[PDB]
């Protein structure tokens, strides 16, 4: 519960892995 390390590692792991799988996050506009 008070396991901030586990929590943030868990997040970063899942979240960054999801970032990889996402179709396109880079929707902000377009690089010139």
């Amino acid at each position: 519960c008070s396991n901030l390390s586990t929590c943030v590692l868990g997040k970063l792991s899942q979240e960054l892995h999801k970032l990889q799988t996402y179709p396109r996050t880079n929707t902000g506009s377009g690089t010139p």
